[PDB]
């Protein structure tokens, strides 16, 4: 809603389907759904509505940006992508990590997030700082991903959902482990963990149990963990608004 999406050639459209069933194969085949999410996630998460800058435009490929401690281990998910890239070089990549993101929610079993493409790709990365901290809570979550990116607490709800595949890395953020028993799967399971609590082997980081005492967020932990269909819809409208950040009239 209030998108009015640019016009891309038909040799700009023909690219983008056949990269996707590219991307597929290779996601698939080299198990790295959950990091390629988390690319598109960091690429578009910089957002800030009130002055327009970062969002998903291609500047997580910088070798400033990557830097960022919070994109720790992100440079295995970009020097991955390179040789796919290049066999589509009409596509910005800004769309073609976006629609990386779209692929790994799709490969691993996750719902149909519409894609549509044209984000071109800016000159500058964001400041350092933007992204959504791991030991803060509920009202850290509005700011980032409220004030600053303009989504919902819906949204928000849904896209921690996101974390239902892959794992944290002690030698990345410091946490460790999959927050699943199934993190090449995408399903609910996120949300039945947080609810059961803490089981060994499992990781639930701080901000993903913000979610549990916050009046707003945790009746929608509820509805996820009860309605998996609920979530899948929820989720697929969430990582849209997300990978549509500052793109076409925002
Ligand atoms: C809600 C606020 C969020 C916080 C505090 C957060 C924090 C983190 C942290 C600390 C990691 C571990 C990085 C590592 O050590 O490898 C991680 C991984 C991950 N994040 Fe988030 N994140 C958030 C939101 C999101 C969103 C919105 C998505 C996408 C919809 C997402 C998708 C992922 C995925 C798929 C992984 C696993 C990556 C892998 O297996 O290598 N996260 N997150
Ligand atoms: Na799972």
């Amino acid at each position: 809603s209030g998108k009015s999406y640019p016009t891309v050639s038909a040799d700009y459209q023909k690219a983008v389907e056949k990269a996707k069933k590219k991307l597929r194969g290779f996601i698939a085949e080299k198990r790295c759904a959950p990091l390629m999410l988390r690319l598109a996630a960091h690429s578009a998460g910089t957002f800030d509505k009130g002055t327009k800058t970062g969002g998903p435009f291609g500047t997580i490929k910088h070798p400033a940006e990557l830097a960022h401690s919070a994109n720790n281990g992100l440079d295995i998910a970009v020097r991955l992508l390179e040789p796919l890239k290049a066999e589509f070089p009409i596509l910005s990549y800004a769309d073609f990590y976006q629609l990386a993101g779209v692929v790994a929610v799709e490969v691993t079993g996750g719902p149909e997030v519409p894609f549509h493409p044209g984000r071109e790709d800016k000159p500058e990365p964001p400041p350092e700082g933007r992204l959504p901290d791991a030991t803060k809570g509920s009202d850290h979550l509005r700011d980032v991903f409220g004030k600053a990116m303009g989504l919902t607490d819906q949204d928000i709800v849904a896209l921690s959902g996101g974390h239902t595949i892959g794992a944290a890395h002690k030698e990345r953020s410091g946490f460790e482990g999959p927050w699943t028993s199934n993190p090449l799967i995408f399903d609910n399971s996120y949300f039945t963990e947080l609810l059961s609590g803490e089981k060994e082997g499992l990781l639930q980081l701080p901000s993903d149990k913000a979610l549990l005492s916050d009046p707003v967020f945790r009746p929608l932990v509820d509805k996820y963990a009860a309605d998996e269909d609920a979530f899948f819809a929820d989720y697929a409208e969430a990582h849209q608004k997300l990978s549509e950040l500052g793109f076409a009239d925002a």
